[PDB]
């Protein structure tokens, strides 16, 4: 198209995904990238036509839930805070009552730390949280073995992500 | 490789871009993505010979920069909270003494908005600030002919960022 030719759509559920293509090709979008932490939602984006994938390999998403959107930007900013200061990059949106926080480039034990940390903040501000994806090194190049033998063409790795995996792999 | 074909390389300035894709070519990296609101570091990008970007079309960059990191957080913060109230994905991360703070999916007037709020918060906690990239959906269009003229062969827009972007070419 005019504007570029490939969408990225981020999911962390994969029915969200699906809505937010079929909204997008409504809209004349042709080739989408899905970017995902859930392995499962990038096999459905495969299976559904896809072949251009973001993964989050040594990272996490982190999803907060609540009526109250106040309660939800104590917890994100004081992980927003915490993740900044040990060299993460992280991505925040909201979606309806849910706050995604997409963490990458922190050691495996470091992003351990966070997600244990994300519900302590929960159970502070009587809100629900959700972690999506969070693996090793191992099962991060098993998942991407396994997304090209489903026909994967493209796979795009975050630089600080795979910075990390590489560290661990050395390790 | 192993982990995936592509690393995508985020950069707001051209020579911290050609330093990052310098220490991943030294660690193997052989395909390259890079990620700029900065029409100029993807023109760059195609000269050095890749040829996959990804735009922010109706977005900008803020860079909060400052010796105390405390500061630079709460001006953050502020950020944080207005962009997301209006729908942004924000997307944050330390390099030395910047903040950088990536913004999308927000209309033109929003984001005009938060650009002056970024100066404001500057001013309030004793901090500087740079703006990288903000424009209309015509230069937009124009700058993506350019970066195709200039040999780019797959360009990704972020879901949100075209949905703004198709919202105000249909205004």
């Amino acid at each position: 198209g005019a504007m570029g030719d490939i969408l990225i759509v981020w999911a962390k559920d994969v029915d969200e995904m699906l809505k937010q293509v079929e909204i997008l090709r409504r809209l004349g979008a042709k080739q989408i990238a899905v970017e995902s932490s859930d392995w499962r939602i990038l096999q459905e984006a495969l299976k559904k036509g896809g072949d251009i994938l973001i993964v989050n390999g040594g990272g996490m998403t982190i999803t907060f839930r609540g009526d109250d959107l106040e309660a939800l930007l104590k917890a994100a900013i004081e992980m927003i805070k915490q993740a900044l200061k040990f060299g993460a990059t992280i991505t925040l949106s909201l979606d309806g009552n849910d706050l995604n926080i997409n963490i990458t480039g922190v050691p495996e034990q470091v992003r351990k730390e966070l997600a244990k940390e994300a519900e302590r903040l929960a159970k502070e501000f009587g809100i629900t949280v959700t972690r999506t994806g969070g693996g090793d090194v191992d099962e991060m190049l098993k998942q991407v073995e396994i997304l090209r033998r489903l026909g994967a063409k493209q796979i795009a790795v975050h630089s600080d992500d795979w910075r990390i995996l590489q560290e661990a792999l050395k390790k």
